[PDB]
């Protein structure tokens, strides 16, 4: 499955404005590293640091999905 699709669903439902996904470059040519960070519901959850867009992404809908939870 992808969280990011029911992601969209809500927000059409919510009537909110449809998840955007930006990731960001940083870091010391010997020691790169990226940050996946996603913006809704006015709203922005910054992910886990990693080596990796992968593991990023997933750590900003992880994070975002637990949030959308509480509420």
């Amino acid at each position: 499955v992808a969280y990011k699709n029911l992601l969209q669903e809500i927000a059409q439902k919510e009537s909110s404005l449809l998840p955007f996904y930006a990731t960001a470059t940083s870091g010391p040519s010997h020691a790169p590293t990226f940050t996946s960070t996603v913006e809704f519901a006015g709203k922005v959850f910054s992910g886990e640091e990693a080596k990796t867009k992968k593991l990023a992404e997933m750590s900003a809908a992880k994070v975002a999905f637990m949030s959308i939870k509480n509420g």
